[PDB]
């Protein structure tokens, strides 16, 4: 399918419109600070007191120079609402701070169709709904915003009544030049399922249990932890460079011989058929709601197994002697 | 276990040594420069004709402003004789064109243990005989170099009769900025195990066929493969970047939380205990010396699995449409 770019899309109809951005982290900061450096009004709807706490994305919001509202105040003043808060908490937030706020000619904006697509947010008829998804974590898409490149995105509208839904979409990824790389147009679920799937499977999932199982292979062993490091995690980052410049091309002509054919004669054999059809499973429960179930029931029981896998990630030898090699960098 | 740094290594023995750079290919090239650079004497040894043509590596060298010398005058000259041709084609150039220039104290150096580990180069008694091998690709060691940082790095000493062997490893790879990020010390053999391990089941091997296998199983569920690009292939290089920063940790921080939690519940179930025990299984050929007797059987016979396999992976929807999309970016 077809790919836009700068030259497809106008970003005209953002002159006259004010993009309230609902949270400002991983990618309502990227998000907010790509878009004011192109001309647009923002506000930022963030909370100044979380569970008892200084929120610090409040105060980094502040000295960011944006103009921070609370959540119900930036709804009232944006043309563009666009959440930018973690799935899990935007049913709430969005029942309570926000939907009391929207009024025809308003349009809801996400980037990730989760609680669109699974129906945990039905929004009122009379309101535009769209998604502009970065295919990015958010620190990485705002280097590259400042590198003069962006990310790739995917854009969905949901709802058109003003007519305009679609051009707004555009117009905000053009203005964030996520554009330069590349947008794809698609249907909410069609990105909900995807991006569900890569990250679980590929990009963090897979990515990890791949280098955190071949760092055990070496360290169980007998090799040193800080050898298993330099290979299966320090030189992983320089190897996909070469990948995202020029594909596997390019990245099979500058490793050995050597290792080029091991890459074929003995990768397969380490992620085979089995793995594939996981792969096709795991989909299957993306798809189906299975997953969505899982992730709605552990946030509602407090997150348990996202708190436990948190604590025993930092335990984990890679990266305990991942921290004091890098620690010791000349960097 | 110790990680040597700058402060650690003096490499002034190399003030009146001359390294020969035996191989001007993507270790060469990136080694040889680094060399330079850093004011320790280098004259390549290459080959002007290869295959019946001009070979372009010899050209490339002289063009780059180093003394190019037939292999055999350039091994006369060296003190150090490093050599970063193939693998699979150091004995015989060992055998015919270098090894009747070695004297007794010459240091004969590589960048891999395979061929000195396994035995198909066995040097005489009265030549050090020393590794210094990076972990990394040459093109990103040298812009690691360029960029005032460093890539880690390997060494070994096999033979050490002029007592100065592993003065003049260490003293190479601080020259090269290897230090900067950090030099382990190891043997011959543990290089090529880790190393072979590494590439065959992480970063070559394992990566590739993460990506190959996400993709196929997208489109073959009917997305777009530009779709499917994006999410398992140009996004892995931004994720990668922040483990590379800062852990699994910095990875885990940044992206969301819905990630996050689908990272933990879902990732081991696609990369599991079944992968590791392959992996086990990978290691135990390289370390048993079957999985090097089959490179040299593929070589013997020339290269047919290794042929065959290149054709297929520029056949393959990854690589045509990562090509399309690549070519169409506006950095
Ligand atoms: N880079 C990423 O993290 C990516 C995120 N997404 C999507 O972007 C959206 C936002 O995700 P992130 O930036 O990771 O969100 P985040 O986890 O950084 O949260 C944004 C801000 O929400 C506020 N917040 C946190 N918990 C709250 C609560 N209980 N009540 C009120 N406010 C709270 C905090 O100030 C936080 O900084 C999600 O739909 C996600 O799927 C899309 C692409 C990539
Ligand atoms: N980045 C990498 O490619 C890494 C390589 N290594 C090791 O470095 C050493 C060098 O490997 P590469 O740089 O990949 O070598 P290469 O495959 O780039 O070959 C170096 C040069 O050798 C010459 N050459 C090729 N075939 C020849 C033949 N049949 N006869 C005579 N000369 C020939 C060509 O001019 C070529 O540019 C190996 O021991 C390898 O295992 C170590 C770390 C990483
Ligand atoms: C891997 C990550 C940045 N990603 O693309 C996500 O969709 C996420 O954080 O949910
Ligand atoms: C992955 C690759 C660059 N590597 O580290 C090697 O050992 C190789 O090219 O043989
Ligand atoms: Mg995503
Ligand atoms: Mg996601
Ligand atoms: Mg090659
Ligand atoms: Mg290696
Ligand atoms: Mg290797
Ligand atoms: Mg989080």
């Amino acid at each position: 399918m077809e790919i836009l770019h700068d030259e497809d899309v106008d970003d005209s109809i953002l002159r006259d419109k004010t993009i309230a951005v609902m949270g400002y982290g991983a990618q309502g900061d990227a998000q907010a600070n790509c878009l004011k450096d192109s001309g647009i009004n923002v506000v930022i709807g963030e909370t100044e007191i979380l569970g008892g706490n200084k929120n610090p994305s409040w105060e980094k919001a502040k000295e960011d120079g944006f103009e921070v509202l609370p959540i119900d105040k930036a709804a009232e003043k944006g043309d563009v609402v666009h959440i930018l808060l973690p799935d899990e908490v935007q049913p709430a937030i969005y029942e309570n701070q926000i939907k009391p706020q929207l009024k025809a000619g308003k349009a809801l904006c996400f980037s990730h169709g989760f609680n669109i697509c699974f129906k945990r947010i039905v929004p009122p008829e009379d309101v535009d709904v769209i998604m502009v998804a970065p295919k990015a974590p958010g620190t990485e898409e705002r280097k590259a915003y400042l590198e003069g490149f962006g990310v790739p995105g995917l854009v969905a509208v949901k709802q058109n009544p003003s007519g305009e839904a679609r051009e707004v979409a555009l117009a905000m990824t053009k203005a964030m030049h996520w554009t330069k790389a590349g947008i794809l147009e698609c249907t909410f679920e069609q990105e909900t399922y995807e991006d569900l799937f890569g990250e679980q499977c590929v990009l963090c999932g897979g990515l990890v249990e791949l280098m955190r199982n071949g760092f055990e292979v070496l360290v169980e062993a007998g090799y040193p932890p800080e050898m298993a490091y330099f290979e299966c995690v320090h030189e992983m980052k320089l190897i996909v460079d070469l990948v995202w410049q020029g594909g596997i091309k390019r990245m099979a002509e500058v490793i050995s011989n050597t290792a080029e054919y091991g890459m074929w004669a003995v990768g397969h054999q380490i992620i085979g058929p089995e793995v594939k059809e996981k792969m096709k499973e795991a989909l299957k429960r993306v798809e189906n709601g299975e997953f969505a179930n899982e992730w709605v029931d552990e946030y509602k029981r407090g997150i348990p197994f996202l708190k436990a896998s948190r604590e025993k990630m930092g335990e984990h030898q890679v990266e305990t002697v991942g921290a004091e090699i890098r620690k010791l960098f000349a960097q």
